[PDB]
C-alpha cells in the first residue's frame, strides 16, 4: 500500500542518511517510523509555515533519533530537503546530529540531552493550555492543538522526565500525548540490566491515561486509534506504550549495536529488496508516497485558511482580545510597557532585591498578559507571586484556572527549567519566569544550557544568591553559580544592586527574543544608590561614581556596589581616590560599544573586583578580585561577611594593596587584549 | 511513659534551638520525632566510635529537619551537646543549619538539597551489599546493617530521587529502608497544589515493599512493627509511609507556616505544659530518657564488642580476607599498588585519553579490592568495565552478583553522583567510580558539588570532553563545564594529555581521601608527549618543554598539549621561541610550592592559555587565554577544530600577537597578585 511505501521510505532514507554520515543512530528511526507517519497523518501543520499558532507539536525527546525526524521534514517539503539529508552530520548543514531548533526548519526546541524533549511538551502543552482559556470564546477555538513527544528508554530514565509527568499529571493536561519507544534496548544492551520498573504502572500513579500499542512494528492502525482514544481522554496527558523492534527490519534488529552506528552496507541491501526498493539506489523517494503526503499538507493548509479567517471574524467580534493576540503573534509587547517599571531614587528606602522583584512582576503583570511564570515550592521566599493573580491549575480542582498565571511547579527545579523552553517554544510572545534559590538553579543545569542553546527568553528569579541568605549555611551559598552560566554562551547574569537596576534587569529579560535570563537577587536589604538610574543600569556596567583622579576604580555587583561605595569613603581617608563601577550583566555590557566599555573601564588605572562569590571570569574587567573561592558558613549573615573580610575595611585594605602592587607600572585596560 | 517522655524531650529540644536561633524548621522535627525515637532505638550504632563498620546507618534527607537529628545525637551522648544545641545555626557551631558530615558528628553525609540523602542512602546500602557479598563468610556476618532514611515531600518530588528509588528497587535493596513523612505540606502550602501524584503506587512500580503507619504522631508500635516487617523482605527496599501532622503539637500544626519560621513563645508554652514539662525552662533533658537511651547505647556497645572479637575470630579462619579488611578499615591502599599503573614512552602510539582509562582500570581493579564503579548507560563508550568483571546485580536476575564490580547505573547520571558519594560515606576504603559524558556530567550538578562540601574521593570518568567528540554536534560538546567545576572548591579536574598523564590522574582519584575528581577524557587518539611523566604530571602542573630563552611560554591541558607542541615547531620558523607547560589538574597545581609554581610560570615572559573550552579561570595562569566561548557544532571533529583555529597555525599566530603585545612591556607571573 503506500501507507507502507512511505513507512518504508522514511525508514530507508534515516538508513541512508546515517550511511552517508558514516555516523548516527539508525536504530530508534526504524523502530518509530510506522508510529511518525501514522502521527504525522494525524498532526495538523504547515511545511510552508513553521509558525502557524494552532499548529500541532511534534517534539522528539529521543533525539538522537532525528535521521527520523529529518526524513519527515523532508517528505512533507518543509525546509529540508533530501540534499540536506546527505550533509547529516556534517559540518554546516541543515541536519546537525541532534536537532536544534536554530537551525532545523520543523525542530520545536532542541533535544539530544534525554529526558528534555518530554518536559519540553510538557511546556507546550502548558502553553497551549493557557493560551486557550485566554483567548478561546464561543465559537472561536483560536487554540485547540496537540503536543505530541516521542521518547524512548532513555528519557524514562532521566529524573526531569519524571517531575515533569509527575507535573503534567496534576495539570490535567490533557493536549498532550506522549508515545514510549519500548523497544528493551539501551546503550548498555537490554533495559533488564538497569530498568525494570512497571513503566506503565508508574504513569498511571501520576494520573495519565495509558494505551498500549502491541505491535507497532506493523500496526498503524492501532496508533491512530490510540491518538483518536486519547483525545476522548480531556483530562488526563497519555502515555502510548508502543512495543517496538529496534532496528526493525535490520540483520542487527532487536541488539543494542544497531543502536548508535550505522548498518553493514549488506544490512542496507536486505532492508531494500525486502521492502522492494532497489538496493542499488540511495535516498528513494517514491513520488506516490510524496502524493500521499502532499495531499494531507494541501488539506492542512487549508485549515489553516480557515483558521486566518476565523482569526479575522474575532477580531470583530472580541475586538480588544483580538488585537491583545495580534500583537502578541506580531512578537511585539505592548506599547510603553517599560512606563510600569518601578524607579527609585537615593533617599527611598532599602529593599532587598527580591522584594524589588517581588515589586516590578506586581506593576508588569497586569500591563503585560503574555508574562506567566511561576516558583519550584519558593513562592514565599522567591516572592514571584503578584497579589490578586490565580494559579495556573485545572479548574476541577478548584485551586486556580487554565487562564491563571502563576505556575505551583513543586520542588521540581529541573524539570520548571524544561518546561520553561517549551513555553517559550509555543510562541505567542510568551515571557515567562521560574523561582528557586540561586544555589538549585544548578540542579536544572541540563536544561539552562539547552535554554541558551535553544535561544529562548526565558527568566529565572534565582533568590537568596550569597552568603548573605545567612543560617541555612554552605549547602544553600552559591559560590560557583555564577561562573558557571556566565561561561555558557547567550545567557545574561544579571545581578542588580538596587531598584533602578532591578527594573533594568527585568526590562532587558521581558524584551528579550532569543536570550535566557538569571536574575540574581538577594534575601538582604539593600541601600537605593546615588547614580544609579534604568537608562544607566541597560548597559550591564556603567560608571556610577567618576573619579577624574582615580587611583583606583572598583568594580563590583549586586550587594558588593554598596559595599564598594563604602570602601571609596575609607579609602578617602587614606588619601587613596576610587571611583565605583557596577556591572549588573557582564553578558549586556560585552555587547556595547568598545568605546562605551572602555569609558567604564578606562586604561591608565588599577581597577579591583569584588563579588563575594568565585573570582572566575572576573579578569576580564579588573587587574586584581577580590571573591569568595570557598564555601560559606551557617551563621547570621552580617557575620559572615565579617568573616570573610567583606567589609568596607577590607575591600580598602585590598584596595590600598592593588595601588601599591601597580606603582611604578604602566596599567592598561583589562579590555585589551593581544588577540 | 519514658517512651512519651523521650518522644517530648526531643520535641522541645528542637523547638528551643530553634528558638534560640530564631531562624530553623520545627515542623518536621516535630511531626518526626515519634518515628525518630522508635528508628534509633532500632539502630546499632556507638556514640563513641562513629566509623564502627557494621553500624547502622541513618540519614535524613529532608535535612532542614536537622533540629531533630542533632536532638538524637546530643540525647545519645555523641560529641555533641545540649551547649552546641543553643548555638543552633549560629556562625561556627558543631550545629550548622543543615548537616555537613564534615562538622556534626553522627552526620554521614551532608543533606539539605533535596533529594540528595535518599540517593545517597541507596549508596551506603549498595555498599553494604557488596561489602557483605566480598567478605561474610558462614558463622562471620561481618557486614549485616541497614540503612535507615527519612524523606519528605521534597525528596519525593526531585527528580535525582525517582532515579535513584527505580534502581534501588531494580537492585532488590533490601537492606535499605526509607520513611516518607506524609504530613501533605510543602512551602507553598498543601501538596495538593503540586503534588498529587499517588506515591505509593509508584514506589510499587519500582519494586518496593511498602508499609503504612496512618497514625505516625503517636503509633510507636506500629513504626517498630514496620522496621521489623521491611527486616523480614529481604529483596526489596521498603517504604514506610508515616502519616504524621507537621508541627504536631503546636497551635500551627497542619499548616505551611510551622514548616520553616520559629514557634512563638507563647505556643511553645502550651507545648511544654501539654506536654508535662515546665514552660519556664529551656533545653530540658529528663534523666529518665538519659537512663533509657544510655541503656541502649550500652547494649549497642556489646554488640560491638561481640563483632571486634567476630573480626579477631575471621582473621584467623581466613588469614588473607582478613587482613584485607584490616587494611581497608584502617584506611590504606595496598603497598605499592601504583605500581599497577601503565607508564608510555613517546615510542608507544596514540591512543585516546578514554582508552588509557580503560587500560588503567583494567590493571589497577584487580589490585585494588576497593574499588567499584560504573556507568550511567554509556559503558561501551567511557570504557569504563574492566574485561573478566562481574556485575553488581542481585544473583536473582543472573546478570551479577552483589560481590561485582561494575554498576550499571542506567540514564541517571544525578543519581549516580549521589550514590557514588553514599558508597564513598559507607567507608571501608571504597574508591568508587561514575562514568557518562563530561557534557552531562552537568545534570548531576547538586551532588557533584556535595561530592566537594562533603569531602568524599569519589571519581567521574568524564569522556568525550570537547568539539573533539564530533558529530553528536553541540548539544554534546562541553564549553562551560571544566569552569563550572574549577570554580567550585575542593573539585579536582583533571585533563591529561597522554598515558603518563592518564596514570597520574589515576594516582590523584584513587589516593584521594578528602576531594572528588573530574577526569576529562577523550574521545580521540592523543600522542605520547616527550617529556610527560607519572612523577611531573602527579605535581598538577609542569613544564613540558623548557626554553631557557622563551619569548612566550603556552600553557594547556588534554588534547591541546599535543597542539600546543605542534605550534611550537611553527613559531620557530617564525623566529619564535616558546617553552609549554602541561596542566593536566590546576587544583593540585595550586597546592604545590611557591617556588614550584613560579618555576612553570616564572616572571618575565608571556603566557598564553590554550584549551579548546571557556577561558574563564585561565587568567590565574596564564596573560592571554585562546578558548572557545561559543557552542560547538556538528561534524567531524578534525574540520570542527580547524573551523574555530585550533590548529598549530592558528595557536602560532595568537602566540605571536602575544609576543607583539607585550614588546615593551614588563611582564611578571599570573601567580603573583596584590593580595
Ligand atoms: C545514554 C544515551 C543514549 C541511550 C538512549 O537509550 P534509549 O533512549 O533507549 O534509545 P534507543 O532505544 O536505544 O535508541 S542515546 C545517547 N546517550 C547519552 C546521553 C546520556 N545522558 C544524557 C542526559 N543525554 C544523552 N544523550
Ligand atoms: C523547597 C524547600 C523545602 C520544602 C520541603 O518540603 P518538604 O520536604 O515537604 O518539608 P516539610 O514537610 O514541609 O518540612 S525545605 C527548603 N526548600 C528549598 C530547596 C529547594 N530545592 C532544593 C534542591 N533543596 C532545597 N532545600
Ligand atoms: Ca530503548
Ligand atoms: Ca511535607
Amino acid at each position: 500500500s503506500v501507507d507502507q511505501k512511505a513507512i518504508s521510505t522514511i525508514r530507508l532514507l534515516a538508513v541512508d542518511a546515517v550511511a552517508a554520515a558514516n555516523s548516527g543512530h539508525p536504530g530508534a528511526p526504524l523502530g518509530l517510523a510506522p508510529a511518525a507517519h501514522a502521527v504525522f497523518k494525524k498532526m495538523r501543520f504547515n511545511p510552508k509555515d513553521t509558525k502557524w499558532i494552532n499548529r500541532d507539536r511534534f517534539v522528539l525527546s529521543n533525539g538522537h533519533a532525528c535521521a527520523l525526524l529529518y526524513s519527515m521534514l523532508v517528505l512533507y517539503g518543509y525546509d529540508l530537503t533530501v540534499e540536506d539529508l546527505k550533509k547529516f552530520r556534517q559540518l554546516g548543514s541543515k541536519t546537525p546530529g541532534h536537532p536544534e531548533n536554530t537551525d532545523v526548519p520543523g525542530a520545536e526546541v532542541t533535544t539530544g540531552p534525554l529526558g528534555q524533549g518530554i518536559c519540553n511538551g510538557v511546556g507546550i502543552a502548558l502553553a497551549q493550555a493557557q493560551f486557550a482559556a485566554t483567548y478561546n470564546k464561543p465559537d472561536f477555538p483560536i487554540s485547540d492543538s496537540y503536543t505530541y513527544v516521542f521518547l524512548g528508554d532513555g528519557c524514562l530514565m532521566e529524573g526531569v522526565s519524571s517531575e515533569a509527568s509527575s507535573l503534567a499529571g496534576h495539570l490535567q493536561l490533557g493536549n498532550l500525548i506522549a508515545f514510549w519507544d519500548d523497544n528493551k534496548i539501551s546503550i548498555d544492551g537490554s533495559t533488564e540490566v538497569a530498568f525494570t520498573e512497571d513503566v506503565i504502572a508508574r504513569y498511571k500513579s501520576y494520573g495519565w491515561h495509558i494505551v498500549e500499542v502491541s505491535d507497532a512494528d506493523t500496526d498503524i492502525t492501532a496508533i491512530a486509534a490510540a491518538i483518536d482514544e486519547a483525545k476522548k481522554v480531556t483530562n488526563k496527558p497519555t502515555l502510548v506504550r508502543l512495543t517496538t523492534t529496534i532496528g526493525f527490519g535490520s540483520l542487527a534488529q532487536g541488539t543494542h549495536g544497531v543502536h548508535g552506528a550505522p548498518l553493514k552496507a549488506d544490512d542496507i541491501k536486505q532492508l531494500k529488496t525486502k521492502w522492494g526498493f532497489n538496493p542499488e539506489e540511495s535516498f528513494a523517494v517514491p513520488a506516490e508516497v510524496t502524493a500521499s503526503y502532499n495531499e494531507h499538507v494541501a488539506e492542512n493548509q487549508k485549515i489553516q485558511q480557515q483558521w486566518n479567517e476565523l482569526f479575522a471574524a474575532y477580531k470583530q467580534k472580541y475586538p480588544e482580545l483580538g488585537a491583545e493576540l495580534q500583537r502578541r503573534l506580531d512578537g511585539k509587547l505592548p506599547e510603553n510597557w517599560d512606563k510600569a517599571l518601578p524607579v527609585y531614587t537615593p533617599a527611598d528606602a532599602a529593599v532587598a532585591t527580591r522584594k524589588l522583584s517581588e515589586i516590578v512582576l506586581s506593576k508588569i503583570i497586569p500591563e503585560v498578559p503574555e508574562i506567566i511564570g511561576g516558583s519550584a515550592d519558593l513562592t514565599p521566599s522567591n516572592l514571584t507571586k503578584a497579589k490578586g493573580t490565580v494559579d495556573f491549575q485545572p479548574a476541577a480542582t478548584g485551586l486556580g484556572d487554565y487562564s491563571g498565571r502563576y505556575i505551583r511547579y513543586g520542588v521540581r527545579e529541573h524539570a520548571m527549567g524544561a518546561i520553561m523552553n517549551g513555553i517559550a517554544a509555543f510562541g505567542a510572545n510568551y515571557k515567562n519566569y521560574g523561582g528557586t534559590f540561586l544555589n538549585f538553579v544548578s540542579y536544572a543545569a541540563g536544561a539552562v544550557r539547552l535554554s541558551a542553546l535553544s535561544e529562548f527568553p526565558i527568566t529565572w528569579v534565582a533568590t537568596h544568591d550569597s552568603i548573605g541568605l545567612g543560617e541555612d549555611g554552605p549547602t544553600h551559598q552559591p559560590i560557583e553559580t555564577l561562573a558557571h552560566f556566565r561561561a555558557t554562551p547567550n545567557i545574561s547574569v544579571w545581578r542588580p544592586a538596587d531598584g533602578n537596576e532591578t527594573s533594568a534587569a527585568y526590562k532587558s529579560a521581558i524584551e528579550s527574543t532569543h536570550t535566557p535570563h538569571i536574575l540574581a537577587l538577594t534575601r538582604q536589604n539593600l541601600p537605593q544608590l546615588e547614580g544609579s538610574s534604568i537608562e544607566k543600569a541597560s548597559k550591564g556596567g556603567y560608571t556610577l561614581v567618576q573619579q577624574d583622579k582615580a587611583d583606583i576604580i572598583i568594580v563590583a555587583t549586586g550587594s558588593e556596589v554598596s559595599l564598594a561605595v563604602d570602601a571609596l569613603k575609607v579609602l578617602e581617608g587614606q588619601g587613596i581616590k576610587a571611583g565605583v563601577v557596577s556591572l549588573p550583566d557582564q553578558l549586556t555590557f560585552d555587547k556595547q560599544s568598545e568605546e562605551y566599555k572602555l569609558s567604564v573601564l578606562p586604561d591608565g588605572v588599577p581597577i579591583l573586583s569584588v563579588e563575594v562569590m568565585s573570582t572566575f571570569g572576573w579578569s576580564k574587567y579588573s587587574h586584581q578580585q577580590f571573591g569568595l573561592n570557598r564555601f560559606g558558613a551557617s551563621g547570621k549573615a552580617p557575620e559572615i561577611f565579617k568573616l570573610f573580610e567583606f567589609t568596607p575595611e577590607g575591600v580598602a585594605e585590598r584596595a590600598a594593596k592593588t595601588v601599591a602592587f601597580y606603582k611604578g607600572k604602566d596599567v592598561v585596560s583589562p579590555l585589551r587584549s593581544a588577540f
